[PDB]
């Protein structure tokens, strides 16, 4: 039992890093990897000017004791050295960080401050302040005193040394999801010396997305308990498919402790699918794995939620958006945008199958863009007018969010049942409903069938686009856009892909841009969308097939 | 000098006494209405399953790393010694002797008999024996086990809740009634308060849940990583000094709360405590929150709300009234069932714009659109038949003939006819979902209110969902609800205030039919409810 005297003493770091400048210039295709993040800072200030939130977490860190949890710590360390006025945490830094904060913070509120250095000694400082020339002295330091827990602050040449020698029980890091000038940087961690075990929700602060993320270091009353044990008893049950889909190879994913980013929800679904969905098959043969009635929440005032454990690109689905809008059924429209969306479900064998014989190739029918601005009007084909036929939903929507805020009828829905015959294939996204608060919108969509594998992760997409800019031209801010799934569904096609998937670890959001000036629902064209800071795992064929 | 520190628990089930003098309904509800303990020797219900199953996994479970505290606490305060540890099991002679040869002793059960005239001497040297109650305390005080569960009989229950011996009692709750003539003593609420009640199940032709009774009192690593992550949640809730938790009492006093009713109620306290104020096209107020999602499982219970009543007449009437596709009004007034009669007036009408519709024809609503969607509406007298788009019709094929199909849905928002009709629908639609021969289906509700409405909201799916799976031999599984704006009005806010704090009772069944097999031939007296044990009604406005 050799004891870690980073577990003695509980000797943790915390940090922020953004993504450095570096030249990216030669290929648009930029790699990413968790050392993406490692700018700390420039000139000897920070990067970024500043950031309440992750300031706010700095100091709800540092500051936090458990004077309970004290009383075993006190024993833990006393019989490591042999040995038989608020508690305090301790904070450590370098001599360049403690001379960068402003005078009316030094020291560190409610906190033991030290300080590495060799320049200087305690009588150049006014503060009421520990000084140590050297690492082995903060471990006496730490063994005669009595506190929480230590923190390293950094800077990089502190961060550096305490990393080398493991020092370092754990690492609290924050990614900044923005590029900034720096000239120093956190060390490569080692992913056989630190594993990732818990991922935060991400937020939105100064400008930019950021989440936390804690490092560990890798290895190598009490009687309401039982009434617990009782009312489990009938759990007798496990997972169907357990068998042919093997837990062990969801390493990764089943030993992150706290798993709060929010691209979990999809993530966590594809899980329960895969360990106790149905199995059935489909229209064609190809078999899935099934389970029925999902919800899931993105808030769009936090962050745009496009998956980042794969590559995903919008212009595609902007474009079938925008086509949407615009009332057309045109798939010509999408083809010569080299968007190809739709090309499988307009072609002579599809529409002879749909027994739409009379009906043109890429002619498909009464779909989405036609029920949002034409619902009940007679479809003759994707030429014709429509001027002012059928009822426009999508304004109705538009002004119902303008005057009647507090409606609990604003839905635009594309299951129109007398046309679904008639639709090159009836709409998956249903209806939306629209929710409106203290000048914020939020959206339901209600999807019937959802292929999680390749399909949800574009729905989530497009619907967060839309809800931003209904709230855009109605002057609101979006919040939630809540994504209601029915059937959901998994390809066998899919899972060896999805099993790769769900072992990577979720990067913080990115964001959307839309461009301010647009006003009218029916004015946005493609080059009014910008997605912002998208960091992302390397792509993925859910299909394998070559 | 408790009854605590030997850990003395009770663990019971008790079924639903008969009554040759009133019958099979009942009328006013409480705790002791579950009491029926044994009939002519034997348990009143033949055999229970699941209960039994139940029990064999509390008084056989033990927890050797938690024994610690106990030898500690035991010893400790006897002020004398201790004189694979296993459970005490205490029974009466008559409970002893009901007991078959084959599983006598309780297998893995430290058993024990406190009888009288019982010749110790005829049984084993690990089957231990007392003459009188008070000779129990000394036998534990020099055993080690892990727990002392007092498992019956009548007789027994009584004399040791009266000498307050029991710390906690595992009540099993068998809603059904059966012929009884030994019965549980009528537990004193003042004494003991229950903390836990869990999920309902079904089990040999019967509901039933465990609740438990508590005697009232009158690694550390990610530990804090979680506090971290919670570095910046609000303090306080938005209504919180609006509405006072204190108000909630038996609410928070609940450790575990496993029974489906608290799916609808968790809404309630959630929407009270993080609502948002708003007004509505009412002018009155509600607290409203934007999805949410309940499932009921069909195959374990019928979701009718205990924690108060509910009547089913109207509401069964209107799902058969928009299967026949009906939009006359007066068809239901005419048999008092009045749900749409404020829908159908003359100036709700002309509010709505509808000067030139007739009184109570309520248009192309739910009915109209189940089975003619599309069809031109003219008035509520006109013959539809065989014109417009048959939903109703078309989803009981999918499912059929193509059960794996993911187009199986049942639409009444029709877009074009909005405004035709009296008010907008508040069931947008029904998806349904087959497997294995396993019936589910998810409503998704636009508008809903959570102190009146939703609650028969949940029965009718219910009840529609048994009847479509009926007429095509599936057996029901799951009612999903996908709540959209889900509001409680302000008037409702004290209601269910006190209903918060109830404890629900296991749900009733539900019985069809069973020759019924045309979605059309169905008529009020093929739905039975059976076994709805409820709290009384709640004037959900209070403000009278
Ligand atoms: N992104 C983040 O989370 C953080 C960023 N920063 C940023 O990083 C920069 C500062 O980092 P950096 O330049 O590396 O400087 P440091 O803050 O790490 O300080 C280095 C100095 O501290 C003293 N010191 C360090 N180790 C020892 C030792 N073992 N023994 C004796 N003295 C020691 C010495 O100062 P002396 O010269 O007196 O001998 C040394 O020159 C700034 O730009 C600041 O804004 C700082 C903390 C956190
Ligand atoms: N629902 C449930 O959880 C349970 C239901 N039951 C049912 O209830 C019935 C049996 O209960 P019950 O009638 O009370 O019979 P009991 O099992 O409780 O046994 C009563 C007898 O045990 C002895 N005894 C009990 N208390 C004392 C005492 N304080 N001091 C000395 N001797 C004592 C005496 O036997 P002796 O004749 O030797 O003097 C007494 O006549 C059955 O119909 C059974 O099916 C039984 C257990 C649990
Ligand atoms: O936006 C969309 C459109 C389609 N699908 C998927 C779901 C099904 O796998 C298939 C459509 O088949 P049906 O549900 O119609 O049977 O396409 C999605 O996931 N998202
Ligand atoms: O089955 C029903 C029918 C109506 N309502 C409620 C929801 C709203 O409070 C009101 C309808 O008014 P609007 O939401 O359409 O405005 O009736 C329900 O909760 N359930
Ligand atoms: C607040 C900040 C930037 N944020 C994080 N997550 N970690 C640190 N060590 N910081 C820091 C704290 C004190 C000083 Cl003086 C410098 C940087
Ligand atoms: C198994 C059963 C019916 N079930 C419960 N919940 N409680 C008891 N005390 N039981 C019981 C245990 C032993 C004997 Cl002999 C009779 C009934």
């Amino acid at each position: 039992m050799m004891e870690q005297v980073c577990d003695v003493f509980d000797i943790y770091a915390i940090c922020v890093c953004c993504k450095v400048e570096s030249k990216n210039e030669g290929k648009k295709n930029e790699v990413f990897n968790n050392y993406t993040f490692r700018g700390l800072g420039n000139k000897g200030v920070l990067p970024w000017k500043c950031n309440s939130l992750d300031m706010k977490y700095f100091c709800a860190v540092t500051t936090y004791v458990n004077e309970s949890k004290y009383e075993k710590l006190k024993y833990k360390r006393c019989k490591y050295l042999n040995k038989e006025k608020k508690l305090q945490n301790v904070v450590v830094m370098g001599r360049t960080t403690w001379e960068s904060i402003p005078k009316k913070f030094k020291p560190l509120s409610n906190r033991i401050n030290v300080i590495l250095s060799r320049t200087l000694k305690k009588e150049d400082f006014d503060e009421d302040v520990y000084i140590i020339n050297k690492v082995e002295d903060l471990i006496v330091l730490l063994g005669k005193l009595n506190y929480y827990k230590c923190f390293i602050i950094g800077g990089s040449v502190v961060y550096q040394e305490f990393l080398e020698k493991k020092l370092i029980k754990k690492i609290y890091f924050t990614r900044i999801n923005s590029t900034y000038e720096c000239d120093v940087f956190f060390p490569e961690i080692n992913e056989n010396e630190y594993q990732i075990i818990s991922v935060s929700d991400v937020y939105t602060s100064n400008n930019t997305t950021l989440d936390f993320i804690i490092y560990k270091k890798t290895n190598n009353d009490d009687e309401e308990e039982d009434d617990f044990v009782y009312f489990n008893f009938n759990k007798e049950k496990e997972e169907k498919n357990k068998n042919s889909i093997h837990p062990n190879d969801f390493q990764i994913y089943n030993s992150l402790k706290y798993k709060y980013h929010p691209e979990y929800q999809y993530l966590n679904i594809i899980y329960d699918i895969m360990m106790n969905g149905n199995k059935q098959s489909d229209r064609t043969g190809v078999g899935v794995l099934s389970k029925f009635g999902y919800i899931m929440k993105f808030d769009l005032s936090q962050y745009f939620p496009l998956l980042t454990t794969k590559k995903l690109f919008l212009r595609g689905i902007i474009e079938e958006l925008l086509w949407f809008i615009r009332g057309e059924t045109n798939g010509n429209t999408l083809l010569n945008k080299n968007v190809r969306i739709w090309e499988a479900n307009g072609t002579r064998e599809f529409l002879d199958n749909r027994k739409l014989f009379h009906r043109e190739v890429n002619d498909l029918g009464p779909i989405y863009g036609f029920q949002w601005r034409h619902f009940g009007a007679e479809y003759t084909n994707m030429y014709d007018n429509y001027e002012n036929k059928g009822v426009d939903q999508l304004k109705n929507i538009i002004n119902l969010i303008k005057n009647d805020p507090t409606s609990r009828r604003i839905l635009l829905c594309a299951w129109n049942v007398k046309d679904l015959d008639q639709m090159a294939l009836p709409p998956c996204h249903i209806l939306c409903q629209f929710y409106v608060f203290d000048g914020k919108l939020s959206c339901i969509m209600y999807q019937r069938s959802c292929d999680l594998g390749l399909g949800v992760p574009f729905n989530i997409a497009s619907y967060s686009i839309f809800t931003h800019m209904i709230a855009q031209v109605c002057n609101l801010q979006p919040a939630q856009f809540i994504h209601v799934l029915g059937n959901a569904h998994v390809y066998n096609n899919h899972i060896d892909s999805l099993k790769i998937q769900l072992n990577r670890i979720p990067y913080p959001f990115p964001t959307l841009k839309l461009n301010p000036d647009i006003k009218n629902i029916e004015d946005f064209t493609i080059s009014d969308f910008t997605i912002q800071n998208y960091v992302h795992h390397e792509k993925i064929s859910m299909d394998m097939a070559a």
